[PDB]
C-alpha cells in the first residue's frame, strides 16, 4: 500500500453493490467449465496508458495526479513505475500486463546506451514478477514516437532507420522471450502515408514484408515461442496506415507468404475508425483462424479520432465475447485494457474505477454471450435460414456437382421462389432478452 | 436528330469557349503519342443512369423529362431507349457504352420468358451497332434490384436464388460475348450483410467463391475473351459489402485462387465511401497489376451516400489519370461515366451538359498528368527520397544479404541519423504549377 | 381479424416471455404516478412507413408482402389501408397515429381534384376513429415527394410552387384540426440546398419565414389549437437542410420572431446524422423549453444515411426518456414510431415484431430513467459538482455583483486552485447498475 | 538574417517560376481597385503554429528543427521567438500576426507573477513593432491548455477557475488594446462537454453568457475598439463544443442579447468538421452580417480531426474569397494562417514553403473570385432563377399582400407548373472556365 495507500485490494461485492471500488459482475474466482472466470477473460493492463500517460491532449497539458511524479530523476521514475505496476495489478486483481520497450526505460544517446539502460529496468521487472503472479501477455517495440520514425520504420525512406528499427525489434523480441511473453505485437503506427505524392507504395510494402520475415527468422534463431500478432488500424497518426484492417493486413500477409506466422490483435476503436463494427472485425479474424488477442477499449462513434475509453457498453462486450467463445476462447491472448481515463478523471482512484468498470462490463458481456452460445439460440436460426443448401440442388451446389448449365436447366422455368424473412428486429430483441435473463441469474 | 432534335453533334471549341454545348478541353481527334485523344480516354456511357434513370430519390418522384416517356408499352420504351442510346453517343462523340442485362429489356414471368424478351432487344442493339461505331466496353448482370436478391445472389440463403443468379450470369456472359464486350463486371450490390446476427459469414464467402469460378469456367466453355472485372464498394445498399475495397476483394480472390482471372473496376465515389481517396485505390490496383477500368464519377465527401455526380474537379482527374498513365494506359477498359444528373437538372440538355463537363475535366486532367509524368518531376523526388536503399547497407537490405544481427552490428553505436524533409507542402504547390503550365499550352 | 387474421391482439407476457408476439416490458395498463403506462409513453404509428412503405431502396424493388396489395384501384387501396391502420393499432394496442396528407389519398390532376379525393378518405378515417379509440397525434403536409418541390417548397424559386405549398398546408391544417390532432409538424425535406452556386440563401430563408408565419396566422383564423412542431434534419435528400438541428432551427425562429409559436419534434436518426447524440438534441430542446415530441427510431452510426430502424437499444431509450421525464413528460406529443422494417423483414408479422421491440425497449428505458430520476443519483452529483457557485465569490458571480476588476482582485494572488474529478467512468457504470436494478424489479 | 540566414526576403517571380522560395501568384504590391493586393488579403501569421509548435502529435515527439531551441532558459527562448517573428514576417512579406497570451510568455506560480513576466515580452514586442511594419490583427487568451481549464473556463464547475479566466481575459484585452489589435478572438476550446451525465447544460450556458458580457463591459471601461470575434468549432478537444458553428453560436448570442457585439472568425477545418463546407459557413456569417475574419487552413475531409494544413486548393480559396468580396472585403480582419507544417516537413525552409503555398493559392483564388464577381456570371443566373418573385403573385407574396386563402384561390385550378433546371453541372464547369480564364491573364 506504498503507492496507492488509500486504495484497498478490490473484491467482488455483487450485482446490487453500491461501492465504486467493488466488482459488481466480475468474480475472478467463479469457475465456469472448470476454469475460474479470470482464466476465461485474461484481463491485462497497458503500461503506456496507465503508468506513463498523464492526460495530455493536443490542446492541453497533462492533468494526472500520480505518486511517482515527485521523482524528477528519469531512472527513479522508471523504477517507481515498475513498483506501482505490480501494486496496481495486485489490488485490481490482474495477472497480465503489456508494455512497449520505450514505456519502461528512458532512451540513451546511442542504441547501445539505450539497451543497457533498458536491461536495468527489465531485471527489476523480473524480480518483482517472480515475487508476484503477474505475467507478460505481450511485448512490443515503440516504432513511432521518436523523430527517427517520422517517415515510418520498416517503410522509412532511410536505410539507417530501417536498421535501427530492425535492431530495436531484435532487442524487443529478446526481452519479451526473457519475460515469458505469450505474444509479440506489431503496431505499424508510422507504417503508412500522409501523402501519395512522396510515396513509393510498392517499395514501402516490400521493405515492410522483408522486415516482418527477418523478425520471424530471428524469432526462430532465439527459440521464441510467443504468437506474432499484428494490430490493424486504419489511420492516426498517418492519413492511411497500411494494416488498414483484418482483411487488408491479411491480404498483405497472404500476398507475401507471411500469414501462417501471424494472428491479429483486434482493438474496438480501430475497428470502428475503419468503418467496421467491433464484432465484424472479430468475426473476420475468426473465420480466417487468426483471432489472436483483443485490446479492450471503446471509441466514440461520433468522433473521428481514437478516444480510447474504458468499455462500459454491454451490447459491445456481448457481441465481442460471443466471437471469442465461438473461436474457442483465448489461447495466447486476452483482454488487454488499451484504454485510458478521461483527462478530467485525473485522480488516482479514477484509474481504478475505470479499470473496474471495464472488467465488470466485459465480465457481464461474457456471461450473456455464454448463454446465447449455450442455448444455441442464434445458431439454430442460422441453421434453419441456410437450410436449402443441405437438401436438393442446394447440396449439389455445395458439393460441386452443379455448373451454370445444369443450374440454368433446373431454374429455367421456376416461376416463384420462396424466401425467409431476415428477422433482424426479432434477433435484436433476443439480445435484450438474454441480457435480462442473465442479470436475473446474477449474484 | 429524331430524339434530341434541339441538340447538335458536339464539337471542340477551345479553352475560351463560352457555349455550354461545346468541348473546351476535350478534342476527340487530337493525337498524343500516335493515338487520337479519344483512344487514351475511351469515354463510355452508362445505360442505367442516362437512359433508365429519371431522377427518383428516396424522398421524391422522378423529375426527368425524357422523349421515350410517351411510349407506355414497356417494349416500345425498351426499343426507343436503344435508339436514343446511339443518337446520344453520336452527338456526344462517344464510342463505348455499358449496360446491365435488366437495363435493356423488361422481365418476364419466368427466366425463359425473360431471356426471349432480352434477345429481342439485343438483336436491335447489334443492328444499330454495326451501322454505327459505338462498342460494348463491358456488360454486367443486375443481381440486386429484383426482390429475389434481398438476401444476396451468390451469398443468398436460398439455393433457388443461387441457381437463378448463376443462370442469369450465364446469359449475361453470352450476350456480352455476342456484343463484343471488352470486359464483364461483377458488382456485388447485395453480396454483403445488413446484420451479422443472421449471417454465416464463412458460408456466404464460400458460395461467393464457388459462383465466381463457375463463372470463369463457363467463360472458358464459351470462348469468352473479355476481362473479368470486380467493382468494389464498401456499403449501400448493404451495411457491409464483401468486396469492401481493392485490398479486401484482393484478399478474398488471392485467398481462394481466383485472383489470376480478375482485375478491378474502380469507382471514385466507392473509394471515398470506404474512407480512401480515389488515387489510393487506383495505386493499390496498379501495384497489384489489376487496374482494369474506371467508373468516372465524383462523390460528395461531406455526404455518407453515393451522390454519383459528374466529375468536375481537376485535382481528382489529374491524380486519377496519373495512375492510369503510370499503369500504361487502358487495355480492356476505360472511363465509363457511372454518374447521373442532379434531380433538378431534369432537362434533356443537362444530360449533355453533364457528360461534356466530365469529359472536359478528365481530358484536362489527363493532360496535366501527362506533363507530370513526362517531366518526371514527382518520380525524381521519389528516386532521391529512397536513395539510401541503393547505396551501402541499404542495398544489402534490399538484396537480402542482411539480417537482424548484422543490422544490430551496423547500427549499435550510430548516434545521429539524418532524415529528408517530406516536402508535402512543396509537392502540392507543384501540382498547382503544372495545372497552370498545361492551361497555358491549351488551344 | 380481416387484414391480419394470423395476428392476435397483443398482450403483456412479462420479462421471461419467449413468444415474439408478446410484450416483455410494455404493460399498457400498469399505472405509474396515477397514470397507466400507455399515457406516459403515448406510442403512435407512422402511416407512411407502416402502411405505404414496401421495402423499396435505391438499388432494389419493394419486397413487402401486404394484404391491401390485391386492390389495384388506387382508391380501393387507399381505403383498404385506412381499415388496416385501425386493426393494426387495435391488435398492437396503440392509440395514436400520424400521417402525411399524401399518405392517405392519391393525388388528382389539380389541387381542387386532389382535395376532393382527400376528403373522401378523411371522412372514412373519422368514422372508424369514433368507432375506435385511436387518435391523431399530429398531421403534416408532404412538401417533398412531388416533382413540383424539386427546388423546395417555401424556399422554391417559383412563386407558383410557393402558392401551391401554401394551399396544401392550408388544407393540411384544416383536416388536422378536423381529426383532432394534438400537433402539426413541419419537415423541410426540400427546404435546403444541393449547391450554393444557384442558391440565394438570404432570399430562401426570408420566404421560409413568410411561409411559417402565414401558417401561424391561418391556424389562428381557424381556431386551431394544436402545437406547431418543427422537425430538424441536417441533410438527405438535400446536401444541407435549413433546420439543420435544434440550435440552428431555433436561431432561425428566434431571428424572425417565430419561436414563441413552435416546439421541436426530435428524431434519433436526425440527431446522429448532424453529429449529435439523441440525448444532446433532447436536452437542447428541453432547456429552450421546446421539447415537443419525439420520432422514436434508431440510426446506424457507421452509415451516413437514415436507416430508420426500430429502437432496440436500452442505453438510448434510457437517456432519451430521462430527458422527457425531466421536461415533465409529454403534453401534446409522444413517441411516434417513425421507423420501418428492414427490407428483408418483409412478412406481415415483422411489422408487428418490429413495433413490439420498439415499445418494449422504450418501456424498459422509461423505467430505468424513472429510477435514475427518483433516486436523484445524477442530480446530486451535479449539485455537488457546481457547488462553488452557491458559496462565496461564486454566488457573487451568478447574482451579478462581480466584474472583471473585482475578479482580478480576488484571484490575482491565488496559487493553487482545487478541482473535482469528472467521474465519467463512474457515472457510466452507474447507468449499468440502474439497468440491472430495474430489471430485478421487473414482472 | 540572424535567425534564418539561409532564407532571403521573398519576392514575386510569376506564374512560370520554378523556385520554391518565390511567389508565383502573390504579388504583394499589385494594385486592384486602388489598393495593393496585400491590403485585400491581409495575410497574417499565427504565433502558436509557427513559433511555438514543433511537430508533436499524439503518438510522437516534436520533430521541428528551430534556431531558438538552443536557448534552454524559458525567457531567452520567449525573446528569441519574438525576434524570429519579425524576421519571418519581413522575409515572407507579412504585415500582421496573431498570438495567444500564453504563446508569448511562460507562466509564473501566480497570476500576478505571470502578468509581470508577460509585460516583459509585450514591451519587447512593441519596440520591434514600431521599428517594423507588422501589426497585431487579433489577440486572444489561451483558456484551454492549463489543467485549471479541464472542465472549461467560463463553463467550469469551479468559481475560482471562472475568476482566473475572467482575470486572464482582462489582461489579454489590455495588451491587445496596447498592441493596437484590430480584434479580440474567443475560441471556447474547453467550453463544451465530454459527457452530458455530469453536465448542467443550462447553467454552463448561462455562465458563458455572463462571461461574454463582462468582457464586453470591460472592453468599454478601457476604450477598446477592436472587433470581438467568436471562433466556432464543433468539437476537439471536447466531444461537443458549444459554439458548434455559425448558426449555433449565433443562436446563443441572439438568445442572450450579445449578438450586436460579435462577429465570427471562420476556420476552414472547423467548418468541415461540423459537416459544413467552408463556403457554407462563410455565406451564413455573411447574410447575418458577421463575416469578421478568416483562419486560412485546409482540413482533410477523410480524417475526423483538425489536420490544420496549409491551403493548396484553388476551388476552396475561390469560393471562400468569393464570399469575402461579396461581403465587401475585410474590415477589421484578414487571412490568419492558422495552419502548420506536416510533422515530416520539419526543416526551417518548410515553414517558408508552407506559407508561400498558402499565400499563392489564396491570391490566385482571390483573382478567380474577382472575375466571377465582376462578370457577374453567377449573380445573373440567380437573378433569372428567382425571377417569378419579381413579377405577378410572386411580388404580392414578397411584399406581403398575399395570405393562404388568396394563394389557394390563385392556385386551386392550375394544372401544370413550369420549373427551371438547376444547372449545377453547368455552374461547376463555369468555375473551371474562370480558373482557366484567370490563369491566362496571369503574369
Ligand atoms: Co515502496
Ligand atoms: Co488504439
Ligand atoms: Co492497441
Ligand atoms: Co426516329
Ligand atoms: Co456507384
Ligand atoms: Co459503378
Ligand atoms: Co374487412
Ligand atoms: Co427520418
Ligand atoms: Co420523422
Ligand atoms: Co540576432
Ligand atoms: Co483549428
Ligand atoms: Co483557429
Amino acid at each position: 500500500a506504498e503507492f496507492f495507500p488509500e486504495i484497498p485490494k478490490v473484491q467482488f461485492e455483487g450485482k446490487e453493490s453500491t461501492n465504486p471500488l467493488a466488482f459488481k459482475f466480475y468474480d475472478p474466482e467463479e469457475i465456469i467449465d472448470g476454469k475460474p472466470l479470470k482464466d476465461h477473460l485474461k484481463f491485462s493492463v497497458a503500461f503506456w496508458h496507465t503508468f506513463v500517460n498523464e492526460g495530455r491532449d493536443p490542446f492541453g497539458d497533462p492533468t494526472a495526479d500520480r505518486p511517482w511524479n515527485r521523482y524528477t530523476d528519469p531512472m527513479d521514475k522508471a523504477f517507481a513505475r515498475v513498483d506501482a505496476l505490480f501494486e496496481f495489478c495486485e489490488k485490481l486483481n490482474i495477472e497480465y500486463f503489456c508494455f512497449h520497450d520505450r514505456d519502461i526505460a528512458p532512451e540513451g544517446k546511442t542504441l547501445r546506451e539505450t539497451n543497457k539502460i533498458l536491461d536495468k529496468v527489465v531485471e527489476r521487472i523480473k524480480e518483482r514478477m517472480k515475487d508476484s503472479n503477474v505475467k507478460l501477455l505481450w511485448g512490443t517495440a515503440n516504432l513511432f514516437s521518436h523523430p527517427r520514425y517520422m517517415h515510418g520504420a520498416a517503410t522509412t525512406c532511410s536505410a539507417d532507420v530501417f536498421a535501427y528499427a530492425a535492431a530495436q525489434v531484435k532487442k524487443a523480441l529478446e526481452i519479451t522471450k526473457e519475460l515469458g511473453g505469450e505474444g509479440y505485437v506489431f503496431w505499424g503506427g508510422r507504417e503508412g502515408y500522409e501523402t501519395l505524392l512522396n510515396t513509393d507504395l510498392g517499395f514501402e510494402l516490400e521493405n515492410l514484408a522483408r522486415f516482418l520475415r527477418m523478425a520471424v527468422d530471428y524469432a526462430k534463431r532465439i527459440g521464441f515461442t510467443g504468437q506474432f500478432l499484428i494490430e490493424p488500424k486504419p489511420k492516426e497518426p498517418t492519413k492511411h496506415q497500411y494494416d488498414f484492417d483484418v482483411a487488408t493486413a491479411y491480404a498483405f500477409l497472404k500476398s507475401h507468404g507471411l500469414d501462417e506466422y501471424f494472428k491479429f490483435n483486434i482493438e474496438a476503436n480501430h475497428a470502428t475508425l475503419a468503418g467496421h463494427t467491433f464484432q465484424h472485425e472479430l468475426r473476420m479474424a475468426r473465420i480466417l483462424g487468426k483471432l489472436g488477442s483483443i485490446d479492450a477499449n471503446q471509441g466514440d462513434l461520433l468522433l473521428g479520432w481514437d478516444t480510447d475509453q474504458f468499455p462500459t457498453n454491454v451490447y459491445d462486450t456481448t457481441l465481442a465475447m460471443y466471437e471469442v467463445i465461438k473461436a474457442g476462447g483465448f489461447t495466447k491472448g486476452g483482454l488487454n485494457f488499451d484504454a485510458k481515463v478521461r483527462r478530467a478523471s485525473y485522480k488516482v482512484e479514477d484509474l481504478f474505477i475505470g479499470h473496474i468498470a471495464g472488467m465488470d462490463t466485459f465480465a457481464l458481456g461474457f456471461k450473456v454471450a455464454y448463454k446465447l452460445v449455450k442455448d444455441g439460440v442464434l445458431d439454430k436460426f442460422i441453421e434453419e435460414k441456410y437450410r436449402s443448401f443441405r437438401e436438393g440442388i442446394g447440396r449439389d451446389i455445395v458439393e460441386g456437382k452443379v455448373d451454370f448449365e445444369k443450374l440454368e436447366e433446373y431454374i429455367i422455368d421456376k416461376e416463384t421462389i420462396e424466401l425467409p424473412s431476415g428477422k433482424q428486429e426479432y434477433l435484436e430483441s433476443l439480445i435484450n432478452s438474454y441480457i435480462v435473463k442473465t442479470i436475473l441469474e446474477l449474484r
